[PDB]
């Protein structure tokens, strides 16, 4: 449903149960250096003052941020993990989409750091968040 | 509902409508320098590895953090919204519930900031996450 | 000196007395949306262990940024003043130089955020810093 | 001079001509789950407005919860080195001293993490910074 990447010949959650299922979670493109994905803005995605939930920018940030780095190194033998997330929130989405560009920054051994910018219908960088990823050896 | 401060007479969107009605968050105490909240694991909490999604940790704590803010500040004027967040992952959760406890480190006249601890059922500390509140004028 | 925004006629502090001063910060460009900084390597830059100190990307990230922000905004009877910054250290530095380049990705009417790169001489990305600047109206 | 953990036989450069020589930082308290240092404020500590520069503070959360694992991990053969910081500013210092408290709140087999409070003389918490440490097997 998501378009995450295929690494895997099955998953333990099904895309439409996930949380990104629920709320509704895209990705577009798909590179080791840089991702896109985007959601469409329905009451599931606000709190109850009728923005977009803060939670909401992070969780897509962090998927996309995530699954870009699986998508490099699971067919290496390695798990990806988010470690840290810092969000920064500059403008409330009202309603429309929210569209995440997620950026390539360093790719250690051990951790990947990617910038994920969070823009509404008119192109306004409404957030940006940051994504820490660890990188470790599959345990199974 | 999830038992949020109740300040106003109409919200724009109802408790189980919204993100945190949908993952089923609930808060059980709330004073002006401390609040606890929980979640039961369930599939919509989690990505498709089948472990609590990294966006849920961070929506527990906006969400909670920003509302503790909320019950202060309303009465006097002031909308309070969450303007950023750092959260670190050391443990998953696969199961049982997530509980958080935010504690309110400082109350600045234009930003409260707040440490939230996410434990699992064990007690184990498996996130933390700083929000950082921005309190200015009610806009009419 | 270090060539830092000259907005008023009396400073408290002398740059060659300052943190900045002492460890050789200097100021190349600046403009409302962008600007450069470099110091030169010594041991009062490191820590014991031989490497530029952690604190030193940080302290560089935060007089940049900060005074890139006082650049605009002075004149305009407000101060700005670091509110919080997030760093994170890819590579380090053991000699050289360190240089640092800030670009404003949001300007609010109460925050402003920038994004500092600190690279070394070959080029190379060790260190980056996200700094949030408070803007407020200058008390008398 | 200023008390780091005495871990290793000789260093590449002597407390006095480090960064945390100059400024003049100096641990009290030293167990692997929590750590105390302090430092006089000088205008070497402080920026041209005459207060205590942003970067003082995340320069001795650094070091001391870096050096606090060293003084862990480095009889075990591993290096640590902090890998980011993250620091929120709730009021400046003009004078006196800065005291920090380092408390270990996670202690993983490559990350370990360290929440630091920072206090002026009345004990208000001007500032809070928290470190993420990595821990990797010594290279030399
Ligand atoms: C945070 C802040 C208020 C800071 O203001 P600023 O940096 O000085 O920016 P500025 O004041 O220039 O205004 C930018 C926009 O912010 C909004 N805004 C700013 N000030 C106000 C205000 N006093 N009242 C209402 N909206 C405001 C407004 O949209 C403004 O655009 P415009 O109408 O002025 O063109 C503004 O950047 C902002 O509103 N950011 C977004 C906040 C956000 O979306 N937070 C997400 C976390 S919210 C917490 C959360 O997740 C949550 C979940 C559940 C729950 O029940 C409660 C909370
Ligand atoms: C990040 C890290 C692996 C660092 O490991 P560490 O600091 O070395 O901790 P240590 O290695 O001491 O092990 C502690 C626990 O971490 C887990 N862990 C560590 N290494 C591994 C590994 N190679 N494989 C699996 N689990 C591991 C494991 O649970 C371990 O406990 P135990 O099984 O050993 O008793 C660990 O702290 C951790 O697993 N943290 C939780 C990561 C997390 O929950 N991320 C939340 C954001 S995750 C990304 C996300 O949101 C997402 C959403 C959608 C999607 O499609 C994909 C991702
Ligand atoms: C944190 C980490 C080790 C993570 O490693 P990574 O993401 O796996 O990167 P990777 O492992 O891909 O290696 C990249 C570079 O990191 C360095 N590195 C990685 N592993 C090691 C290791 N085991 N031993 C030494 N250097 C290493 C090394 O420079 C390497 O490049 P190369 O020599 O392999 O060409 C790495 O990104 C790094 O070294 N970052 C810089 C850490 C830094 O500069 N810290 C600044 C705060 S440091 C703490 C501080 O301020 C302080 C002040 C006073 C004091 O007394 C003590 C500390
Ligand atoms: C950031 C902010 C202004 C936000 O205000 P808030 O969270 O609403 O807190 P609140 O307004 O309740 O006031 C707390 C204290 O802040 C100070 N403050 C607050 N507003 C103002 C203002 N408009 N004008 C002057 N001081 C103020 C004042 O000390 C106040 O105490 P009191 O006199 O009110 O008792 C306040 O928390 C603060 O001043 N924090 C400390 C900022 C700080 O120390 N920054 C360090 C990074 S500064 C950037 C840096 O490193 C740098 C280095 C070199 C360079 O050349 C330039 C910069």
């Amino acid at each position: 449903g998501g378009n995450l990447p295929d690494v895997a010949s099955h998953y333990p959650v099904a895309y439409e149960q996930t949380l990104d299922g629920t709320v509704g979670f895209v990705i577009d493109e798909m590179t080791p250096e840089r991702a896109t994905a985007s959601v469409e803005v329905t009451d599931t995605l606000r709190e109850r003052w009728g923005l977009v939930h803060g939670g909401a920018y992070c969780a897509l940030a962090a998927m996309l941020a995530t699954e870009a780095t699986v998508a490099v190194v699971h067919e290496k033998g390695m798990m990806a993990v988010g470690q840290s997330n810092h969000t920064s929130f500059f403008r409330p989405v009202k309603e429309g989409h929210v569209r995440a560009e997620a950026v390539r920054i360093h790719a250690g051994s051990t951790t990947w750091f990617w910038d994920v910018s969070l823009r509404d219908d008119a192109g306004r960088l409404c957030a940006v968040s940051s994504m820490s990823i660890a990188v470790r050896p599959r345990r199974d």
